[PDB]
């Protein structure tokens, strides 16, 4: 799909109605696999952090750590396909501007590449931007081939506001997900029992970000 067709025929109407939108087979197998290879290279060469401290025990030798991250600009050697993903995300958002709510997106974060190492850790229920920091849309790309949650866990569970039933999303290879970053979309990552990779960028609303600068006295493109 041309980015503009995906944007106009799906992302815009989907976001305005549900605020959570899934695009499968975003970039295709070849490109997805090359992204996977770049992320695994980052992992194998020690570019991720050691992981979120989950359980801090009296003895530090068996401390439990969870999600590992690394921040990627997209131009680094060995990260050019990641950069290409980011550009593709940006192109989609561009074609959506003026149509995602009343927001006006004028920048984004660098990419946060996350690895849940497969040791039964997940991520607690949270809101990405609960305090008005400028971020209006979360965009995440999943890289996990033949991921089977029945077996490997790692489901994203989102709980929209005032709705009784949550939504479970598998972190499937070449899946792109958009959702509003604010309190409309509390979510969590259920425990993962296999290595689980994803890449997130957050898009900023111009007005919210401009006045966040005041109240809190890292944005590109
Ligand atoms: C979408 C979900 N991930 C998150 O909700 C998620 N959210 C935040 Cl705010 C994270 C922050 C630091 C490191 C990993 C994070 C993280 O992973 C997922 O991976 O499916
Ligand atoms: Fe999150």
């Amino acid at each position: 799909l041309p980015a503009l067709k995906l944007a106009l025929e799906y992302i815009v109407p989907c976001m305005n109605k549900h605020g959570i939108c899934v695009v499968d087979d975003f970039l295709g197998k070849e490109t997805g696999q090359q992204i996977g290879d770049e992320v695994r290279a980052l992992h194998d060469t020690g570019k991720f952090t050691d992981g979120q401290l989950v359980s801090q025990k009296s003895d530090s030798s068996k401390d439990i750590r969870g999600d590992k991250i690394t921040w990627i600009e997209g131009k680094e050697p060995g990260c050019e396909t990641i950069g290409l993903l980011m550009s593709s995300m940006d192109d989609l958002i561009r074609h959506c501007n003026g149509k995602l709510g009343s927001y006006k997106i004028n920048g984004r974060t660098k990419a946060m590449v996350a690895c849940y190492p497969g040791n039964g850790t997940g991520y607690v229920r949270h809101v990405d931007n609960p305090n008005g920091d400028g971020r209006c849309v979360t965009c995440i790309y999943y890289l996990n081939k033949d991921w089977d949650a029945k077996v490997s866990g790692g489901i994203l569970r989102i709980f929209p506001e005032g709705k009784a039933q949550f939504a479970d999303i598998e972190p499937k290879f070449d899946r792109l997900l958009f959702f509003w970053s604010d309190r409309r979309n509390p979510h969590e990552v259920q425990p993962a029992y296999a290595t689980r990779y994803a890449i997130t960028v957050w898009y900023f609303d111009a007005d919210e970000r401009a006045r966040a600068k005041v109240k809190y006295l890292v944005r590109v493109e």
